[PDB]
């Protein structure tokens, strides 16, 4: 039989320290040593700890684990924003032969600082205008919380037709990224001398604009 | 980590059979024994094949699966939308007793037609380099199952730091969009001869490249 248990959550302040326990039987951790994973959804689970309590290259200090009889605990100190994320533990069953892995567990960063986005306005490239296309990118980036409005300007009058926007989504270091494209001829890219992306994120708003072409 | 590459989206009609392969060394897979995972976005992955073959007690029948040396693979003969989660597989014994997982596949049973994503690179402007930095935007959209994987050079070497990849989202058009950006300094850029963004979606791979050719 089955899984190793671990509590659904944890949860934590910045620079404080959180911890996550492993439950298991005398077949896998009682006997066999532990391993412990951070899973981003849609990456692949990442090895953090290894033979209980080692630390794999590239692992930081602040994640320590041990194994007590039974169980297994894993020491995030310094709880940082982009710790929030799913951790898993796993051992070898004896009794049943195979890896048997922990429930898990998801840490909340309680109370993360508020990041207002930086704003990237990126004008038609060559390769897609001797192509004989034209699409505008306004990368949205860094940003905490993740709501954000977009809005398209152009010869200072109002984009309404051609704008596409992505619903943010966690980056690495837990703030949001997104990005707003406007689709246009390489015709209206011309024809128009200024182009501008508006973001607007908890009473704040940038402004990018872009003007065609410059430089060599 | 340096793990198991597994296509990012399979996907067929109802009832239809879909494979989703697993590649490795002759070190994991070539070699050790593969172990196959379920994981809804709910807590806990779900054992279904071990020891290459062995369908987990009480799995269902349209369960199959196969290992040849470096790859391996798992069949789902009866497609049915509750077989609409994400799907790992795992090799085991790298660094010793640790799972090494494979990327993760998400099956998706096909509610419109198949699109091979529409690539398009962004190199700095020359605004933002004038203002000191440089990041390239790789836009990604009009594709369908909504998931890819995406991967960034620098003169044929991979660039796994300082990247970041949107989250899939279903656009206007009822296809999905995605962006992947690349920070760098503006001679981190230039000292490079050229940058490509290369994109896998369920058997098509794209590849785009960039040169600093900006006031260069």
């Amino acid at each position: 039989q089955s899984v190793l248990t671990q509590p659904p959550s944890a949860s934590g302040t910045p620079g404080q320290r959180v911890t996550i326990s492993c439950s298991g039987s005398s077949s896998n951790i009682g006997e066999n040593s532990v391993t412990w994973y951070q899973h981003l959804s849609g990456t692949a689970p990442k090895l953090l700890i290894y033979e209980d309590n080692s630390r794999a290259s590239g692992v930081s200090d602040r994640f320590s684990a041990s194994k007590s009889g039974t169980s297994a605990s894993l020491a995030i100190s310094g709880l940082q924003p982009e710790d929030e994320t799913d951790y898993y533990c796993a051992a070898w069953d004896d009794s049943l032969d195979v890896a048997v892995f922990g429930t898990g567990t998801k840490v909340t960063v309680l109370g993360q600082p508020k990041a207002n986005p930086t704003v990237t306005l990126f004008p038609p490239s060559s390769e897609e205008l001797q192509a004989n296309k034209a699409t505008l990118v306004c990368l949205i980036s860094d940003f905490y919380p993740g709501a954000v409005t977009v809005a398209w300007k152009a010869d200072g009058s109002p984009v309404k037709a051609g704008v596409e926007t992505t619903k943010p989504s966690k980056q690495s270091n837990n703030k949001y990224a997104a990005s707003s494209y406007l689709s246009l001829t390489p015709e209206q890219w011309k024809s128009h001398r200024s182009y501008s992306c508006q973001v607007t994120h908890e009473g704040s708003t940038v402004e990018k604009t872009v003007a065609p072409t410059e430089c060599s």
